[PDB]
C-alpha cells in the first residue's frame, strides 16, 4: 500500500498510469473554463436581443443580427460617454461623475 | 513521515480519512460545478425582467415568477430563432448569418 | 521517487515546494474562484443600462452615472418586491410563486 517499489511500478503499466498522473496537470486545465465563462456575458447581451428580450414563451432576428459587430459598438458605448472623441474630456468627465454621485447621494 | 505504515495507519482515524481520500473525485466535480452556472444565465434574464427592466429603485411580478417554468422556453428562444420550426431550416439561417457580413460590409 | 527521506527533502528546496505543496488549497480556493464569477452577472445589469442593450451600433450618460448608487437601488428591486421589508411578508412570495404557475400555465 503506497512505497517507492509501487510508485516505479506504475511505470510498467504504462495504461492507468497516464490517468493517474495527468490528472495533475488536468487539475490546472480545468481551472482555464472558468475564465473561458466572462464572455458569457457578452453572450448574454446577444441572446437578450437576438430571441428576444422580455419572457418569450420572429422577424426582430435579422436586425438582431447587427449585434454581431455590435461587439466593438458595445466597448465604444462605454468609452465613447466617458470621455466622448478626445481623452483630455475624460478628464473633465472624472471632475462631473464625482459631483453626480454628490447629487443622487440624497433622494 | 509517510510511507505504507502511516498511509495505511491513517484507517485508523476513521474521519479525515474520508475526506482526505475523497477530494480527489471532487476535484472533477468542482468542474462540473462550475457547469452549474452556465444555467445561471438564465437566472439573469429572470433577473433583468423580475427587476425593473432599468434600476429604477406590479403585475410584473407574476408573469416574471413563471419564467421559473420560462427557463425550459429560454433554450428554445434560441432554438426557435435559428432552426424556426424543423431542424433542416436552421441549414439555411447559418448560411444568412455568415450572409450578414457582406450585406453589413458594403458602404 | 516518493519516501520518507525524499518528501522531507523538498523543504529543504524552500522554492517548488511551496507551489508544488500550495495548490491543493488553491483547488478549493478555484472553487470560490468560480463563485465570484456570478458577481459579473450583477454588472451585466449595470452595464445593459450603462452602455445600452439593443444593437448600439451626451445626455445619456449623466442619467447612467446616476446607476453608480444605483447598485444599492439594483439589489434592492428584487429584494422588496420579494420579500417586501420584513420576512414574514416573504412566506406570501413562497405561497405566490406557487400559485403563479396555474397563471402563465394558460397563455
Amino acid at each position: 500500500l503506497l512505497e517507492l517499489d509501487k510508485w516505479a511500478s506504475l511505470w510498467n503499466w504504462f495504461d492507468i498510469t497516464n490517468w493517474l498522473w495527468y490528472i495533475r496537470i488536468f487539475i490546472i486545465i480545468v481551472g482555464s473554463l472558468i475564465g473561458l465563462r466572462i464572455v458569457f456575458a457578452v453572450l448574454s447581451l446577444v441572446n437578450r436581443v437576438r430571441q428576444g428580450y422580455s419572457p418569450l414563451s420572429e422577424r426582430d432576428r435579422d436586425r438582431s443580427i447587427r449585434l454581431v459587430n455590435g461587439s466593438l459598438a458595445l466597448i465604444w458605448d462605454d468609452l465613447r460617454s466617458l470621455s466622448l472623441f478626445s481623452y483630455h474630456r475624460l478628464r473633465d468627465l472624472l471632475l462631473i461623475v464625482t459631483r453626480i454621485v454628490e447629487l443622487l447621494g440624497r433622494r
